């Protein structure tokens, strides 16, 4: 619907930052990436397709893997979603790095959330979150709260912040990516699957993204 969604779950907001604080009644936080909650509107156009046999080669090959898991279905969960990262932190040790996330749902569950960081389409690292229904609103919400960012990550953000040209973080971008699989925790059935590249923002404007339907014909 414009949405970030399948039938059984939506992605409400995603986050990733850094937080610092100035002073003991102060904090400032920088954001990298960002999907934040919008309602869809009748006058939104229809999300794009992307082909998901052109992105095989970006994340692992055979178990776990896009082709086995579009193959598993439902094909109205896959999602591919392009970040326009903000790497221009004005904001030293202590930083706390997170990611904070929103989901959403008509049942109540327990899923287990599964991220992959890819380079050149080999899996670096996985993170495995498990997160609980609580009810709000006409919905079951699942937040997920400042889960902290592993080190191959905060590495690899410091690293690429300090190439001196947004052309040159944009070529190493080009072969990083991130596979996130949502299931119900118990029957391992997918519930939201979302594929992510990413691209420095040379606009210096504040991050943004683009979302797209993952299809196969
Ligand atoms: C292994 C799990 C883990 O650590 N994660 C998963 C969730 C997630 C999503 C995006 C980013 C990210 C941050 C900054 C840049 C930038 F450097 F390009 F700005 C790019 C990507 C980092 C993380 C942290």
């Amino acid at each position: 619907d414009r949405t970030i969604a399948s039938s059984r779950l939506r992605l409400l907001e995603y986050s990733a930052f850094m937080e610092v604080q100035r002073d003991p009644d102060t904090y400032s936080k920088h954001l990298f990436v960002h999907i934040g909650q919008t309602n869809p509107a009748f006058s939104d156009p229809p999300l794009e397709a992307v082909d998901v046999r052109q992105i095989y080669d970006k994340f692992p090959e055979k178990k776990g893997g896009l082709k086995e898991l579009y193959e598993k279905g439902p094909p109205n969960a896959f999602f591919l979603v392009k970040f326009w990262a903000d790497l221009n932190s004005t904001i030293g040790p202590g930083a706390f790095y997170g990611v904070s996330s929103q989901y959403s749902s008509a049942d109540s569950m327990t899923i287990s959330v599964s991220t992959k960081v890819c380079s050149f389409g080999k899996q670096v690292v996985e993170k495995v979150e498990t997160e609980y229904a609580r009810l709000e609103n006409g919905r079951f919400v699942y937040r997920i709260h400042r889960s902290p960012m592993c080190e191959y990550m905060i590495n690899f953000i410091h690293k690429l912040k300090h190439l001196p040209e947004k052309y040159m973080m944009n070529s190493v971008l080009e072969n990083f990516t991130i596979l996130q699989v949502v299931t119900s925790r118990d029957s391992q059935e997918t519930l939201l699957v979302i594929a992510f590249v990413f691209e420095v923002s040379t606009s210096e404007h504040g991050a943004q993204h683009h979302v797209y339907k993952l299809v196969k014909d």
